[PDB]
């Protein structure tokens, strides 16, 4: 008796885990700029995801090894009493690539990490990325990086959600934070709680394409658009409503 | 006064055009295989589309040049009387490439040609890619091949749909069609005049995830699971509620 508007199943005891790996500085030898404003991207992803129920984990520059160890002890970990699964990356990245603080580590290998083979209690349920990551560049200045990371589609259940896409320009303002990223947590506040999340992520996508880039402070920096974009492998509609204490 | 429920304005006097690029067979000398089951793909997909009130233009076995002429032309036509845009792609594929009979063609050099800035009549309007391309391998028997074509973005106001993502496979029967485009066109038919267009792909990503690959006919087939996924670019609901004559 197939639903047409059937929603994942969001009853659990715990909305579940959303960890945020966060990187504002780079071993030297990488040559990749600080990311100034990354923190407040961070603070602001914390707040918004606490108050749809997660247990916000964050972990400041970590090196590739205590990364995959992080990201790995939370794999293996039972979700079985969770609704969903969030991972958020904050970095530079380059084609299938995030960087952590040391070198770079294939996105594929940490979405894998959570599969249906791989991850039993994740069968069935939202696995959600976030990746604000593009190129490495070089009171509150606007910095603009070009688009760098594939919008890649791990897996069934998975929805990837991309700062920018191919040709176009992701902004990131060093107080404020990213453009994708202001407006990824204004319409959390707003509508996280009541709206269907990829109906969210498509106001995100209005919000941010309509930020107007035709008189800015750097003349270079002028007709750089931003459109961020997600990668939807999810088999039902999404709902983050108020949990029943 | 943003409005979370913004659909895109579908009250123009025409729907617009749905072109369908069809391939079946190649020039000998790029030794790929015959994809028999693609014309029920084509006639499906030509019968929902002209339901919901699309111009339906098809083209069979076009050379690289035709192909290009073809879409040129209606990239440059004025769409200024037009809801939306859509354009099929049933064919081989690598990477960032289709197949036309001939040689291979950047998907990247076709979504250009109705970016805002080169088809002004189309800014802020819908423009749907939907594509059915995996790898050639060298009385209605299921066909399975690998997934090769990139699960690409496009711009703002896109939508790019993927019969298949990276490490799935995609499904053809040789008479009854691929599974994608089976499930698309069930759910167009219950659900295209109703639906926003991707709750409805999402549907469809339900359906063929759910399509059974244990006991197969062939045991190299065993397994060979087929995930689907979109890249929306869109920023606003899209319908396709009927229009009023
Ligand atoms: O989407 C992009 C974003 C960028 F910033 C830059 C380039 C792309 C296009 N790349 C891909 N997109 C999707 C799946 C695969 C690729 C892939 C893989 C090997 S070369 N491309």
């Amino acid at each position: 008796m197939f639903d047409p508007a059937e929603k994942y199943k969001m009853d659990h005891r715990r909305r579940g885990i959303a960890l945020i790996f966060n990187h504002e500085r780079f071993f030297w030898h990488l040559t990749l700029p600080e990311r100034r404003g990354t923190c407040a991207d961070r603070d602001n992803l914390t707040r918004r995801f606490s108050d749809l129920g997660f247990e916000v984990k964050c972990f400041n520059d970590l090196k590739a090894e205590e990364l995959l160890l992080k990201i790995h002890e939370v794999s293996t970990v039972s979700h079985a009493d969770a609704d969903c699964f969030v991972c958020v990356f904050l970095s530079h990245g380059e084609g299938n690539h995030i960087y952590a603080y040391d070198a770079k580590i294939e996105i594929q290998t940490l979405t894998g990490l959570f599969k249906g083979d791989k991850c039993h209690s994740l069968v069935g349920k939202p696995k959600i990325f976030i990746i604000q990551a593009a190129r490495g560049n070089q009171t509150n200045i606007t910095e603009v990086d070009a688009a760098s990371v594939y919008t890649l589609p791990a897996g069934a259940d998975f929805l990837m959600c991309y700062s920018v896409a191919e040709g176009y320009y992701s902004h990131r303002e060093t107080v404020n934070g990213s453009w994708y990223i202001q407006d990824l947590c204004e319409m959390l506040g707003k509508y996280g709680s009541s709206l269907e999340f990829t109906e969210l992520l498509t106001l995100v996508n209005r919000k941010v394409s309509q930020r107007r880039v035709d008189f800015c402070k750097d003349p270079s920096a002028i007709g750089k658009k931003q459109v961020p974009c997600f990668a939807s492998m999810l088999t039902k509609k999404l709902h983050f409503f108020p949990k029943s204490n």
